[PDB]
């Protein structure tokens, strides 16, 4: 696997059937945390794995780079050096990640995607895109065609 | 002013709803060639979460060749899996125009033929026989392109 794309708590089941197709395009691990706000080709399901929680997660990534999708304190995504096998943490689509993870992490580790003058958010299965095309990018897209 | 996203006869509104923000979030204008597969019902911008301001910056053209006088002495890009070089290849400048297909079908032969083999582009892909969802593929060119020019206009 090149990344591990994990989402925090999700709410919207078409945004994840998006994301579960996005990670079997960049070569990535899908990870759900629980409770996920919706009910759970069958070789696109051999690359997701939900956690119990998110403390199951930690254990679960112990030793692996956590990169946090928020704006409190973040730089541009493509300013980061991306590195194989780096975590990719979102927040649900209506609140975001809660201020006692974001706080977890550095914020060197920080990133948001820039915006023009506008009041609407991303989609969040374009937002993971983005970020993780960007960051396979830097990685010269290893393992694609 | 940034980019020109165009649509060539797009099928799904939930990508078009995505594509919307995208396009909002870069600067750039939508532009949708007509015959699109759904209708723009106030009913079915609720469901995506946005009104009619927020289309402030879509264009709808009847007809490809109501398109291509619009686009007059534009670069047009073409966002095609038939494309020969990754998109973070391409140099991207402000005012380039990025053609996609719709969803279940390519772009024409005459449009993809009829543009330099420099100038169509591919996502890179772990999984060939999977494509990729059209808002994502958009999001993909679009933000690399605006990583390009220093994101331009970002707040």
């Amino acid at each position: 696997k090149m990344f591990h794309i994990a989402l925090y708590e999700p709410e919207i089941a078409p945004n994840t059937g998006n994301i579960i197709r996005l990670c079997a395009n960049n070569g990535s691990q899908l990870h759900l945390i629980e409770p996920l706000g919706f009910d759970f080709d069958y070789a696109d399901l051999t690359n997701v794995t939900r956690h119990k929680n998110f403390d199951a997660f930690l254990k679960a990534m112990a030793g692996k780079r956590i990169m946090a999708c928020t704006t409190k304190g973040s730089r541009p995504h493509s300013e980061l050096s991306f590195a194989k096998d780096d975590v990719l943490l979102f927040g649900p689509e209506t609140r975001g990640l809660p201020m006692s993870i974001i706080e977890s992490i550095p914020t060197e580790q920080r990133l948001r995607i820039p915006m023009a003058a506008t009041s609407r958010s991303l989609n969040l299965s374009n937002a993971v895109a983005i970020i993780s095309y960007e960051a396979w990018r830097q990685l010269g897209f290893e393992g694609a065609i």
